[PDB]
């Protein structure tokens, strides 16, 4: 099958050019960028990701947790745990200038404890001892490896044998018998570990059946294309089946969400549209000598023998677009001032748009001014005259189609449009929509019926159709009277083909609801869409002709339909993790007055989608650009009461749960300045320092006295630096030698490991940036009353006393700046209890359960 | 932005003052700052447009 051929500049071509799916999402963000001017394969990729997505990593081994500082002696040794770092690092600069940029960073930050709170155990490894299983050193949480060679001979004993002892013991569980054992690990991601694996040990095998069934539900109803049931080999009670997400969606938590019309419309051309090509009724017509075509004179006749180009057939492809979705594009006309040509064919598509478009009914694809238009068009065509001469009565009026025309006096004057009944077009006095059975999806119940057909017709024909006909008679113009009585069939089965797509193909979670479908005409008469929004494209004349003149037939189906419950219930799923994310971020607000930042809901709405999967912020960011929102909606939004249960919600609730301390978060405002002769070693008598060493920190192990300690908040700060004396303020008050405080606010604060002398601004940075604009200003030198403060951890290495050159400070001087924190995370520990970590219960399946789930294992697809 | 309002850059106002700020003292400058960033931006309709 290829497409009937046309006219590729100056040589006729018949190639496919791109993909109908590709030209629909080029041209909607084509027009949007237009709406708002004052990568489809990409996008289209973004989407097709989302299946793609997983949350609980399988892993061989847990994560090491713990590391070991040793400096010169046996007795004690420095321990720290680098989920503190790790949490740390992922830190950005914070401004309350920036709320937006205040709750991006924390959303990151319960983003990162969720995922790496997120694991379980398959495959651990084992080793034998005297017949009893013990666990490798490497599996545990703990890793030390510097220990081993420095410590004494007796103490390398009786922690080897303690290590020896880590034997696993044996346990049965609802799916027989695992592997238990003792293993350390951080409070919160093993907090995160335990809750998952209460979820796994509940049994949804009855929710398992419910997903069966509504897949192959919703199987027989897309019985036509798909076809998988690989059930048989699924049951082996050697397997552990991970119900991560509910398959059943439910519409309403996707169509809440305000504004999302064009977003919904977009991924439902992602995910459902087939792939076509364009076929005209008599085949291989265009190849036969134009004396045959061109028959005699006439506009039907000039419009006969011409052939489109490219921008013809894109027009017309937008045409058929149009067609498929009836509820959310509208047609215009491309008029500019530098068209000329005949209006023959301004005529001839003013006639056969009212055959081809429909208006009034149930549903309407046409504008006002479109409408009128065809109307003042099929005036001109009933009123040319070139061959005959008939009579004519005309009406009290100047309005188009008001006149008789013909031997009997016949009424044109119905076919005038009025979008009450739509007279003058498909909807004349045929039903359209009608119900059948209950859908699978439940708020898309409807079937769209064009010229009240079902494919499941020869010779048929209907009642526009028929006066259609009953008006040529009348105007006497036989000749294009039997042209349209013989193209009917084409038109017929063409029609019964477009229906076949709209009400099979395209039934999924993001169709329009049946009430809002109802509701779009009387918005649109009425003028004020209050809830749902349409998009209306341009399209040239004679795309009519050819239109009207070509068909569509489909060549390859939607390959990301086997699919798409599963992307869509991922997308709902998000929704639902977003909201809840915007609640919690509420009540955070709410619990913490006094040092959080207030923000608007538009501020949470921007936070919370900083973070998110990329189809996802492409498909809200530009809808939200072609559609607007107040706060209303937020506040509206916020308070609905749908939401989809899963496993990332339960993750992200419970990581919620761990975060209720904020301080907790690697977040505080315990910074303080103070001036302190920054330690070095002396570096004189070789042998002591060899065998002491040395190492120094800016820590505040105790918290400062409540006098002589000042507070800055951040508006007396601003006034200082306004003013213009917050230097000598600053000068005078440290050297009287008091502690200062800069609370108030959320300070994000780095951690640091040093092995030597570092560069001058970690060492004597300032908590503030300062700076002097130009003289004439309204409020003079300004103050960055945050920026990035780092709390450094120096340990020197003793081998380098031989080259001092790298250790000296050369000259003397101070450090500035010291954090207090009241977790623990560096501590100095008797090598007697290094073992004292080994305190959480570790559990591990067996290596020979197949551990999966069937609806991320079914996108093989063969 | 401030304190989670939306208020005005002081030079949308027509009042020009940038000459009297180096003669006032540090209340004086307090208050004037304090009555000056209280200008809040309202909401409105206007023929049902935002």
């Amino acid at each position: 099958i290829k497409t009937t051929p046309y006219l590729e500049g100056d040589v006729l071509s018949s190639d496919s050019g791109p993909l109908l799916s590709v030209f629909a999402l080029q041209e909607i963000m084509q027009k949007v960028r237009q709406v708002q001017a004052d990568d489809v394969q990409k996008i289209l990729d973004d989407i097709k990701a989302l299946a793609a997505e997983q949350v609980y990593k399988i892993v061989k081994v847990p994560s090491i947790s713990f590391r070991h500082i040793v400096m010169q002696s046996r007795d004690r040794v420095l321990r720290v745990d680098t989920y503190y770092e790790e949490m740390s690092q992922v830190g950005d600069v914070i401004t309350e200038d920036e709320p937006e940029k205040f709750y991006s960073t924390i959303i990151k930050k319960v983003r990162f404890i969720r995922g790496k709170g997120s694991f379980i155990l398959h495959d651990i490894p084992t080793r034998d001892h005297r017949g009893m299983e013990v666990a490798e050193p490497e599996v545990l949480g703990v890793e030390f490896k510097n220990v081993l060679p420095v410590l004494t001979a007796e103490h390398r004993a009786m922690i080897q044998n303690a290590l020896d002892g880590s034997i696993i013991e044996n346990g049965n569980v609802a799916t027989r018998d695992v592997d238990v054992f003792i293993g350390a690990c951080s409070e919160p991601v093993y907090r995160i570990y335990n809750r998952l694996q209460g979820y796994i040990e509940a049994v949804q095998l009855q929710e398992l059946r419910n997903s069966i069934g509504w897949l192959e539900r919703l199987g027989h109803r897309k019985r036509i294309t798909y076809s998988q049931e690989v059930l048989t080999d699924f049951r082996r009670q050697d397997t552990i089946w991970v119900l991560a997400l509910q398959l059943p969606v439910n519409p309403q938590v996707v169509w809440d969400v305000p504004r999302s019309s064009i977003a919904n419309l977009i991924m439902n051309i992602a995910t459902c549209l087939p792939t076509g090509e364009y076929i005209a009724p008599n085949p291989r017509i265009s190849s036969i000598t134009l004396t045959q075509r061109i028959t005699t004179t006439g506009p039907f006749a000039i419009l006969t023998g011409s052939t489109p180009t490219a921008q013809q057939l894109n027009d017309v492809r937008k045409i058929y677009l149009a067609l498929m979705f009836p509820g959310q594009i509208i047609l215009d006309l491309k008029i500019d001032p530098g068209e000329r040509m005949d209006p023959a064919v301004r005529m001839v598509a003013g006639v056969v748009g009212h055959l081809l478009f429909t208006a009034g009914g149930r549903f309407t694809n046409l504008t006002q001014n479109m409408a009128r238009q065809l109307d003042i068009a099929l005036n001109d065509y009933l009123l040319y005259m070139y061959n005959t001469r008939v009579q004519v009565n005309y009406g009290p009026t100047g309005e188009p189609l008001d006149f008789q025309i013909g031997r009997n006096q016949y009424d044109c004057n119905v076919f005038r449009a009025d979008f009450a009944t739509g007279t003058g077009y498909n909807g004349w006095a045929t039903i359209d929509v009608e119900y059948r059975e209950p859908a699978p999806y439940v708020h898309a119940q409807r079937y769209i019926r064009y010229c009240g057909i079902d494919s499941r017709g020869i010779g048929m024909t209907y009642h526009c159709y028929n006066e259609m006909l009953r008006m040529l008679v009348a105007a006497g113009k036989d000749s294009e009277a039997a042209y349209f009585r013989s193209m009917l069939p084409f038109h017929m089965v063409r029609f019964a083909r477009i229906n076949q797509i709209i009400n099979e193909d395209l039934h999924s979670v993001f169709s329009l609801p049946d009430d809002m479908f109802n509701a779009l005409l009387p918005d649109l008469i009425a003028g004020a869409h209050q809830n749902a929004d349409p998009v209306v494209l341009d399209v040239s004349w004679i795309s009519l002709w050819f239109a009207f003149n070509r068909s569509f037939e489909p060549t390859h189906r939607n390959e990301m339909l086997e699919v798409a419950p599963l992307i869509e219930s991922v997308y709902a799923s998000e929704l639902s993790v977003m909201k809840v994310d915007m609640r919690h971020l509420s009540l955070m607000q709410r619990r913490f007055p006094d040092v959080l930042i207030q923000a608007r809901p538009s501020h949470f709405w921007k936070a919370v989608l900083n973070d998110s999967p990329e189809a996802v912020k492409a498909v809200m960011n530009l809808s939200h650009s072609h559609n607007f929102i107040n706060i209303r909606d937020m506040m509206r939004w916020v308070m609905l009461p749908s939401l989809q249960p899963s496993l990332k919600l339960a993750l992200e609730e419970e990581a919620w749960a761990a975060a209720n301390d904020f301080e907790d978060l690697m977040l505080t405002d315990q910074v303080y300045m103070h001036r302190d002769m920054l330690p070095e070693p002396r570096l004189d008598d070789i042998e002591r320092f060899r065998q002491e060493g040395f190492y120094y920190t800016n820590m505040l192990e105790a918290p400062p006295e409540i006098d002589r300690v000042v507070q800055y908040t951040y508006e007396i700060a601003r006034l200082q630096a306004n003013m213009g004396q917050f230097r000598a303020a600053l000068r005078r008050i440290m050297d009287d030698d008091d502690w200062v405080r800069f609370g108030g606010v959320l300070r994000t604060v780095r951690v640091k490991f040093y092995d030597a002398r570092p560069p001058d601004d970690v060492l004597q940075g300032l908590p503030f940036s300062y700076d002097t604009n130009e003289r004439g200003g309204l409020a003079y030198a300004t103050i960055k009353y945050a920026t990035e403060t780092t709390i450094f951890y120096l340990i020197y290495n003793v081998e380098f006393s031989n080259t001092p050159d790298s250790l000296v400070l050369i000259n003397p001087t101070y450090t500035m700046t010291k954090v207090f924190i009241n977790k623990r995370i560096v501590e100095r520990v008797r090598v007697g209890q290094i073992l004292a970590v080994l305190n959480r219960r570790f559990v591990a399946y067996k290596g020979k359960m197949r551990i999966m789930d069937i609806t991320q294992s079914l996108k093989m697809g063969t």
